[PDB]
RNA sequence: UAUACGUUAAGUGGAAAAGGAUGUGGAGUUGCUUAGACAACCAGGAUGUUGGCUUAGAAGCAGCCACCAUUUAAAGAGUGC
């Protein structure tokens, strides 16, 4: 049990894990806005980026 | 509407506590202190260093160790914004 049990629960961990990262996307762009922190409005959605 | 010496001002006097309080007057103790104190005002309040760690960035000021040394009148690897 404990062998197969936790083998199952831990491949299950991995299975559930692979999906979401959602961090460096928008991290690098927060850095971009910090860089271009002089062309901004508080009232926009879009950006222009390099 | 006595005499003399001080008190309080709250009408306490003339209703009461915990607790509060730069209230008050009295004594007394004790460091600063007319080479001038304290305050105010004026001048400065710097350097390696943004101390290093970590942090995307932590740059006195997210958090961890450090908290040194120098110009020095003295300025903290920073007291708070």
């Amino acid at each position: 049990n404990e062998r197969k049990k936790n083998a199952n629960k831990i491949k299950k961990l991995e299975k559930t894990l692979e999906y979401s990262e959602n961090a460096k996307e928008f991290q690098l762009y927060g850095e971009l806005l910090t860089a271009n922190l002089y062309m901004l409005k508080k009232g926009d959605k879009q950006a222009e980026v390099i």
